[PDB]
């Protein structure tokens, strides 16, 4: 069949069926609080397992796991306002949630609030945190990052608290569960997977807080608030009611006793073999988890996957689709954690995942409103959200996705909270994105509230939403099946590595001073342009129905995203080796991060470090080029 | 055609080749002190470029690379012996040699005399080694572990001479050449290539003594041992005239001024395009530059390489031989200090040599006795290096190679003196490396008596047993091609980890107090053993007309080794990734090292260090698993 075929068949399918009901079911007591390695958890871990198998798709199995999270102790969490003695004061609030892997202990002194996190930009204020416990918005960054900055600052203790104008939500008494892990997964095997406890059982600090963390209710914040001198100001998009410092005669205590408790995640597959490269798959994944009923953090996901999963194993067997590359569906766990269950999993193939998996697609929080549609994706993929946003049509306008007046779409960059990144800044796998958000992000999230009934009731029409997102889902996939040539965008990085090259040569002069030459770096990235032209060439001289010199170049294409992944960096010490959104010295943009500090005539700027960062980064791009062909063993000789 | 023909073609094409020639040939003064980077060398490079080009064989190309090499300066470099004051006797000797990347430095004290390089086991004798100046015999390891030993006591300085019945040379004035490398190529661009002195310059110490050592003449080692009290034993397989220590009444102070000096390395290439796999190669290696005239170190090997790549491509275009995979000849430069000139060349294909070339052989020392026949390799190759011994028959005697009366011949292993060594080590290619070798190594190896002359006047009928080693080289290549399927042995890895396994369970007590369960090593080493039973078994149901599905075969057989190299560990920090045959605490060897000493109830075993060890050289395993296949998505859910 041709693509209108699969356009139109995949449209109808999607025309009938009830995303709404499944979204509901999966809030029945049956599985509500389906916390990580949870009993509920588990339930629907065997529903889905089940209605795979029902769908009758091919091989499904279950993926076991035993890592370590964090839960609130039966002794309880507490903020309290006191001076230096006399716990004055009301009982300020005993937290209903927690922020997770946050440091076991207790703490008090003054309170400092800086804004959002302090988005470690807005740690540049007026007021020093060194040491004092601090207050933040829960906002543009992820809690994780607002204590690390916190603690970057020497600060003690951090409070997050969903602020009225940020977090419209009626109820003031509510409360909200955190994270705190600046990394991906169980936060004891980075780049290994875990074990037993028995077995490996170190205690934790592998990149973890080392500073108390506490979610407030926004009631609690009024009080705080009500205890200090400063005044908030108007540079924070915000409104009254805030205040910078705690009122010098007093000042707060935070103490929070959490503790680690080994649980079994259960990540639940299911695959639809292919019938030309059987053993090239398309990792559609989703997680289940979730703190309270999070319809919306885990239901509409799983309510996708699943529904997603039906579709197409249907239109295999009943429409005649022939999918020449396999297609392989994964409801994760314990993802509010980090992603530690997809993350563990991908742990598990350290070194040979992109050798199976060539995209990977991400359900997580599709349908949170009616207004945007927010893409995040690898520059490979970028065609594909383009011509597919071009194909799929708002489920509330009547107009199509894509804005007509451009040329260049916005794609944003994938987060350290996205089970997607992951699989692009550790395992190299090129992964979209997509979310048909709002300009505010959904209140509910992180909290008890997430019910499927104030989602419906703040989004009349979550079917034909979820449709859409099921829709632009489906494509991508049809997409990267439908056809013989494996159809990614390693064209879009020879952009994305000359906007590099530009964005150095403007310290072509600092480049100076130093001896350096910056000339083997623009070989690489040439002798990586060719690489790139030549498979481009390739391909069209070959025929799509020579199933050998075709699976060659598509393996070559398989090769570009993972490549880009530092090979001077180890996994256990810096897992987001992804010279291009990783994290760490290794990443590109960390480069010319440390070389703009070459201007300020202060030390901030480690010179042997960029020596090194250099040289490296440059070989990286270089054997990248040398691992995308060149014809092999690549004769520019001269040099 | 069938194996046969080609075995009978080149055998007579090997029945006309004068292989004395041209060993002779690399002799005239046009090419003879072809010192690394020196004009002769750059002579002997273009000669063997031309005549590949003369050769008609496809592309071929130069390999360009500056290193930093050490040299001798223009400061005499000497031994002289010395009590608390002034030289007594007499300047021992301003030695005529020297040894590489040795500490440019000057000290005296004490002077020991640890037979054969302390072996880092011989260290275990009476006379104490803290703070002295050592000697020691050239002979069962390398200069570079000989003088790492040394440091490792904390000794400094050490002399290298050449015994009278390890070296039976008649000549005892005679000087030779060190290296002292703890590693392989460049010691300042570790797992990433080289650039110009004015970028990227660090000095040294990155895996480089510290310890000045100097190589002495058999005529000196006399002298000193004249000043010296102790008395040489009998355990050491030498003789009479040495002692232990120097008479106290005096010690001796050793002074070695050597300076660093930018050359450029010149690799040459060639290559013979295949037919059915055309990049997938087979790297034909040879060492080209050496110290003295090296007739033996780098004679034979470079007269062999070009014969050698001359038949094959005559083979090609006149006899109908279609190699089904490309066939790669390269005479590597700046061998004497480490490979440099072969390493940095795998430097540069840091992760995805493996992707093209999938076997690396070696005609370094290839003609050194006609008694034994040494050969060292991957186990991957141990059925093609047995089924050839019992192909070719020795030059000398008209008997064949294969000791008939074994079922199991001897293999050594790699060793870090060895070009081999890198490929498979540090690069994850399967190597293979003969030697028509004698119970005692050649003498005039590392000083200017390797002449083509001292050679034939050792070794009568060297045209003979060149061209037998010709052959065995010339069947490993013809086999390594002539057949589609790729020929490697993946089993006997099974063999390789099971034997790993039982060592390890010989302390199964101590992995009892510990609170390991060593369980989930037996499933790697299972989930594995399925991994190459499947392609043990895929391969037989395949067609060897489909092109496709072999090549997808192949293809997992060419991952094998690789995937053995522990993706834990950074190549800038330890490039002997291979768990192994490697060089690290990442090693396989190495854990059981370290365990062994847990029964010596003393601090000497890291037990934080073991459990990672474990931890990681099991997932390592583990990964080798789910990357040679299990079907892709290893069900083995369970667990």
């Amino acid at each position: 069949l041709y693509w209108d075929d699969l356009k139109r068949k995949l449209s109808e399918k999607l025309d009938s069926t009830d995303f709404t009901s499944t979204i509901k079911l999966l809030n029945e007591n049956s599985y509500v609080p389906r916390e990580a390695g949870s009993q509920k958890d588990e339930n629907l871990a065997l529903y889905v397992e089940n209605e795979f198998r029902e769908f009758k798709l091919s091989k499904v199995w279950r993926d076991q796991h035993f890592v370590k999270i964090q839960v609130k102790d039966s002794a309880q969490n507490s903020v309290i306002i006191v001076d230096k003695n006399g716990r004055l004061v009301y009982l300020v609030e005993n937290p209903g949630g927690y922020v997770a892997y946050s440091k076991a202990a207790t703490v008090t002194g003054k309170l400092v609030h800086a804004n959002f996190g302090t988005k470690k930009d807005f740690e540049d204020l007026y007021t020093p945190v060194n040491g004092s416990i601090v207050i933040v918005r829960a906002g543009k960054i992820t809690f994780a990052e607002k204590v690390a900055n916190a603690e970057s600052l020497n600060a003690i203790g951090v409070l997050i608290y969903m602020d009225q104008t940020k977090f419209p939500i009626v109820n003031a008494e509510l409360s909200f569960f955190g994270h705190a892990h600046l990394g991906t997964g169980d936060p004891y095997t980075p780049g290994f997977p875990s074990f037993n406890h028995t077995q490996f059982p170190p205690s934790r600090s592998s990149g973890l807080p080392n500073i108390p963390v506490q979610t407030i209710s926004r009631a609690a914040a009024e009080k705080l608030f009500g205890n200090m001198e400063g005044d908030c100001p108007s540079d924070w998009k915000t409104d009254s009611t805030c205040r910078m410092v705690t009122s010098e005669s007093k000042n707060v205590k935070l103490t929070v006793s959490n503790v680690l408790k080994e649980i079994k995640i259960l990540n639940i597959f299911g695959v639809i073999k292919g019938f030309v490269e059987p053993d090239h798959y398309v990792v559609v994944g989703a997680q289940r988890d979730a703190w309270g009923p999070g319809a919306a953090k885990s239901g509409v996901g799983t309510a996708l996957l699943l529904k997603l999963a039906q579709m197409f194993s249907d239109m295999v067997l009943k429409d005649g689709f022939q999918p020449s590359r396999s297609i392989i569906f994964a409801s994760w766990s314990a993802g509010d954690f980090g992603s530690v269950g997809a993350t563990e999993w991908l742990e598990g193939y350290l070194s040979s995942l992109h050798l199976k998996a060539f995209t990977y697609i991400n359900l997580d929080k599709a349908v949170l409103g009616t207004s945007n549609f927010k893409v995040s994706a690898s520059p490979l993929l970028y065609t594909l959200i383009e011509k597919t946003m071009q194909n799929v049509k708002h489920p509330v306008t009547g107009q199509f996705l894509y804005q007509d007046s451009n040329w260049a779409s916005k794609v944003e960059k994938l987060t350290l909270d996205n089970a997607a990144f992951p699989f692009l800044a550790y395992s190299g796998i090129p992964a979209v994105s997509f979310c048909f958000c709002e300009d505010t992000d959904y209140p509910y999230l992180g909290t008890t509230m997430d019910t499927y009934k104030e989602l419906i009731e703040r989004i009349p029409e979550l079917n034909k939403v979820a449709r859409a997102a099921a829709e632009v889902a489906g494509q991508f996939v049809i997409k990267l099946t439908h056809d013989v040539e494996l159809n990614l965008d390693y064209e879009e990085y020879n952009s994305q590595l000359l906007s590099f090259v530009r964005d150095l040569n403007q310290y072509r002069a600092d480049i100076k001073e130093m001896g350096l030459s910056l000339q083997w770096l623009y070989s690489a990235r040439g002798d990586f342009f060719r690489a790139t032209s030549r498979l481009t060439t390739d391909f069209g001289n070959a025929e799509k129905t020579d199933r050998f010199v075709m699976k060659k170049l598509n393996d070559r294409v398989m090769r570009v995203e993972y490549h880009f992944l530092s090979p001077y960096v180890s996994p256990k010490e810096s897992p987001f080796r992804h010279v291009f959104w990783g994290s760490g010295s290794h990443t590109l943009p960390a480069l010319l991060e440390n070389l703009k500090l070459r201007k300020q005539n202060n030390g901030a700027f480690n010179e042997t470090l960029f020596r090194n960062q250099l040289a490296l980064a440059t070989w990286t791009i270089q054997g990248a080029a040398n691992a995308l062909s060149g014809d092999v063993w690549d004769i520019d000789n001269e040099f």
